[PDB]
């Protein structure tokens, strides 16, 4: 069987069917989107992209349940199961779009207010097309699965529940005596899962931050017990100490690259330059039938020719139609970026929706400064971004006696302004429609400097 | 003075020159071309691209000529040939096409076989094209640099000496009581440049390669000194050790991963891809004017344009006429690739030039097997690239000038890895049905015969 050689985990090998689903348009698709979007364009070192993490989720996943398997022969781990765990690992991030949480997070709701889209609603949409489009069900079968009920377990793992919206078991893929597999790739629970370890150390690996965790020595560890009278994983607590690594490696990776200024300007004005391309932009679907960026997502057969490469198909463009797409996307290659106006935060936990996005430069443009001012600025001259987000909430066990639970800064909205217009002039006028906006609304005061 | 946090080097500080040329459309093109080519195809953590590479290099080179001033400043060093030399170690690369080696290596020979065509030709072109687009001339005196003669002294470093020749010093950028300034970013007489510091650890890094050199340690310890009447940089001989574990470095990338068999099988695909686009896919060069892949380097507007994205249009494509070209990149994502069926080396014989490329694969179809076969196949059913090291073959090790802690301006006299420039060659066939395959090698076999390579070696 195939075995790939990975910077974070060493030789790693590919179950045939795992290899089967990889190679295939929809998978590789994933070496076109890069994993921190714009970060790129700070970060030299991150040029990683969705793929290679993609393997990596496989294969912690499998990992994990397999470890448990071993270690637990009461819960009935099969290798049906561990399969199972890999595929949803492996498919988990199919639904990522052009610059990853770029797209879902900010130029779908600036495109389509009203449209409902996440990356994991895309990722079991993608993992659909695929298997239908490249044969996998009778290949699945050929290994041990059961499609008519592994399918769903999978797309479950991926998306949570299915028949979603109490206290009764919501999943069709596996029982609730296996609950705890629903916890291995995406898990909110915990802010753990092997999804997170494989990503945490992959960009700091890329990033050049420091990583303290050991994802390696949480394997040899964890078991399943009962807690709350549900099963769930649990780690010996002599690595309570590997946890806070993980969590400082999570909040370094927010502070330094996830929430970075100059990072997170640029992410906007990649949208811009995608949503004034939006128009033109063509991309062949199913039947033959064109669509556009912001409609893509409705033809997975379109989607998957949708990636990073409509950053050059602009950049590079002749068509005058898209010269102001063109221009702004020169703009970054000079580095004469959108200037940054200010941040603030909502009180408190009420958070801005998505659905709003596209409202909030109307909202700035029209506040009403106390001191009238020189300049006039419009909507379009402010970009508004949204940007979103203990060891207690974590089940324990014991060494001796190792059965059962031996269990006794912020915030979660920034919100930044930053001006297109870039004279001394406009920019201080932008800072007072800010200021305003802060109050009108009750947020807090922006700090200067 | 901008810093970059760098995975290899830490934090980079950019002097503001530096940054005027990287915030450049032209510079800014190394982000769309990776630095292994079809590497990431084989090796899932190779994503990275000259870009990065190309910072690090930049740095690299400013941090040796630094060290070596600040510790001699007989030397005369100035600040003005310290820029200079980040400048060349930022540049070098700039003339790379789609995929890196691949586009030098193979596409241009198969595509146009008579003309000469190199990578750091490319750069130095890149190089002037850049200036005159972005005003970087002024932004030099802003510095205390001279166009005129830094310019070309900057050229010097990337191609080697411009005008010559059969015996006087070879270059004019600067005069040879800084001779040592040219070894800096590329030097072929013992291999050790600034250059290969960078992507030895940047490859490793994301190949999950141990690197066993330490760069730093070889910086700290570096001196000019005299040998034959003429200044080199020396290593310390305790350094020795470092060194050695440098060229095993060097041979372990090139065993492991620059000649890895499939990812050089897919090469071979994308380049087919592109010879089968190239009457169809059109780049707006200067003036509106159109070129094609393989003449997009005959114009630097255009070259611009042209980075690994082309693999993407082709494969996007619905042109009926990109079918054929579709198809190769198609099977490359599904994994049918070519199968491999041997290899070989021209032991004792003259190496096989690249304007020779193209004719290849006609004589391989050509060597008719002693023993017949019912499958005969034809020159369209066979690849055949002919991989380099290539540095061409000596032993580098023996150009290393050492001195010692006792005698610092002397250089030691002095009298570890086998190979630094062999080339192999490599045969694959496009049919996969294994009697096509027994067939293919049965004409492989007798190329090599004839042709006096070496005798394939069992499969
Ligand atoms: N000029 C440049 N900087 C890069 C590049 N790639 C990464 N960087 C990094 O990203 C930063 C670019 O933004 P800055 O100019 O430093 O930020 P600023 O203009 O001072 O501040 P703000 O207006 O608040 O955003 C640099 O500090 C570098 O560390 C590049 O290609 N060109
Ligand atoms: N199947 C597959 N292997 C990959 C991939 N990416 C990297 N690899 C690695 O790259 C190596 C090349 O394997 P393959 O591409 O499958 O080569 P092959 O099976 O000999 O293909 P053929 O020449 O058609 O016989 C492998 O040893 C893997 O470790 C991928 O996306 N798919
Ligand atoms: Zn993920
Ligand atoms: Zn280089």
């Amino acid at each position: 069987m195939k075995v790939i050689n990975d910077p974070i985990h060493g030789h790693i090998e590919l179950h045939p069917l795992l290899v089967r689903i990889i190679d295939t348009p929809q998978f590789q698709r994933l070496r076109y989107i890069k994993q921190l979007g714009g970060g790129y364009y700070v970060f030299p070192g991150a040029s990683h992209n969705r793929f290679e993490h993609s393997l990596g989720v496989g294969y912690l996943a499998g990992c994990l349940v397999h470890a448990l398997g071993e270690k637990q022969p009461e819960l009935q781990i099969s290798e049906r199961d561990v399969l199972c765990v890999q595929i949803a690992g492996l498919c988990h991030d199919l639904g990522h779009g052009p610059f990853s949480h770029m797209f879902d997070g900010r130029f779908i709701p600036l495109a389509r207010p009203e449209v409902k889209w996440t990356h994991e609603q895309g990722s079991v949409m993608m993992f659909e097309h695929l298997i239908n489009s490249n044969g996998i069900k009778p290949v699945m079968e050929q290994y041990g699965l059961i499609p008519e009920e592994d399918i769903y377990f999978i797309k479950e793992q991926i998306v949570g529940p299915l028949e979603s919206p109490d206290s009764l078991w919501p999943y069709k893929g596996r029982p609730e005596n296996k609950s705890f597999l629903y916890e291995i790739v995406s898990n909110k629970r915990n802010g753990i899962d092997v999804d997170k370890w494989d990503y945490f150390a992959r960009d700091c690996h890329h990033l050049g931050i420091q990583n303290n965790f050991d994802y390696k020595r949480f394997i040899k560890f964890a078991r399943v017990c009962e807690v709350d009278n549900e099963l769930r994983i649990c780690a010996r607590d002599k690595e309570v100490g590997n946890l806070y690594d993980m969590f400082h490696t999570r909040n370094s990776l927010h502070r330094r690259a996830y929430q970075h200024k100059v990072g997170n300007i640029i992410d906007t004005m990649i949208t811009d330059a995608f949503l004034k391309a939006d128009d033109y932009i063509e991309i062949t679907g199913a039947g033959g039938k064109k669509y556009r960026i912001s409609t893509a997502i409705d033809d997975m057969e379109a989607y998957t020719k949708l990636t990073d490469n409509i950053f050059l198909e602009i950049l590079y463009s002749t068509d005058p139609k898209l010269k102001d797409a063109r221009e702004i996307l020169k703009q970054i290659e000079y580095r004469n970026l959108f200037k940054y106006v200010g941040e603030t935060q909502p009180t408190g936990q009420i958070k801005i929706k998505r659905e709003d996005y596209e409202s909030l430069p109307k909202e700035v443009a029209s506040a009403k400064p106390k001191v009238l001012l020189d300049v006039k600025l419009k909507a379009e001259d402010f970009i508004v971004d949204v940007i979103n987000m203990p060891i207690d909430h974590v089940s324990f066990y014991c060494k001796t006696a190792p059965n059962r639970a031996i269990r006794i800064k912020f915030a979660e909205q920034l919100i930044r302004v930053y001006c297109k217009k870039v004279d001394r002039k406009s920019l201080y006028a932008a800072r007072q429609y800010f200021v305003q906006w802060c109050a009108d609304r009750n947020f807090t005061k922006p700090q200067d400097g």
